[PDB]
């Protein structure tokens, strides 16, 4: 019963790709919550067994030389740390910026999510390649999940 | 129980940035409906409280001049109505448009969505930038939101 | 009770539009699964009636002529059949790839998602423009839903 977080912005081998979001806002305010769920070192730590959907909103923006290329992908991931030694990648948005040499600037948010069973102490978290290049407000960027059964 | 919504196109001091959008169809038609939750004005009202996901997808589509930069910079925001003066963001998404003088259309779906908590008599709303460039296709431009606990 | 599915890529007259997806991962293989639904030729069946959260991400990804305009129209429909004779469009999601002749690959991935009713023995699928440019990498390419009530 009321199974859910939403976290914000403030304002065997294998290794997880990107690099690991934990500066989402871990304190109780405001649009951030967190219910029957708790946040450590930038993961959401699972109580309860179960479906859960699972999202993510990271806002890539910034601002744009001869012989100079600059194309950059920006890739938002989703990862599960569970019993098993290796962060497991559960899902992946992919966006290319404009290769327009007339490019000022770039706007690309990325939304994704999906359901997933998830165990007790599971252990989920996003990361992103580019990640200087994120805008932490907090109605920009976010994570959250919900028990769904 | 039940308590869910799906709407559709037809086919303190602080203002709320964008134009709202209040051409959602108010009539029981099909993918469009309302439960426990009603419609007034463009805003879904909460009769009960509770976390809600609340989500929108908003078509921009257009046709694309020497000396003439174009840049458009699409943005989805979705705004609450509470207890409070002013609106207040949720969440905000955006893009821009290809810089290259070589395009001729654009085709730009933005989906967002996430969990807060709305109190009774909350009312919730979508604002975008270039409000004339949105394609308010019943499959195309949406805004819903559900109970989640 | 855990009405839930995510299935992902293996790694009266009117015709859908698009070219069906029926390549999702018909096996029980982890990040897939089905709970009271199930799949037939692409295609997820209701078992239960009721409101279903319905979504999709679909990841296009490619390499980048003279006299060549190389635009491309990337859509995702996500389409119902019911006891009705043609299937019926539920949402749809597009972009365009970059204009720039230097644009050298793209990645787009598309997610959209929303509230349908649905009845017993309805069957929802997801289709694409352009397909042969999709990455079913499992993790990049899904399809879910899961009944809100
Ligand atoms: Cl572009
Ligand atoms: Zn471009």
């Amino acid at each position: 019963q009321r199974v859910a977080a939403h976290i914000t912005g403030t304002r065997k081998n294998e290794k997880a790709l990107g690099r690991k979001i934990n500066s989402w806002e871990s304190s109780r305010s405001g649009h951030s919550f967190l219910s029957n769920l708790h946040l450590r070192n930038g993961e959401l730590v699972i109580h309860e067994k179960g479906f859960y959907y699972i999202y993510s909103q990271t806002y890539f923006r910034f601002q744009e030389k001869e012989n100079t290329k600059n194309d950059k992908q920006m890739v938002q991931y989703i990862y599960k740390y569970t019993s098993y030694p290796a962060p497991i990648l559960l899902m992946k948005s992919a966006r290319n910026s404009c290769w327009s040499k007339d490019a000022e600037y770039g706007l690309y948010s990325i939304y994704q999510g999906g359901i997933f069973e998830l165990k007790e102490n599971d252990r989920i978290f996003v990361s992103v390649t580019n990640e200087h290049l994120i805008d932490m407000d907090h109605e920009a960027s976010f994570f959250g999940a919900f028990l769904v059964g």
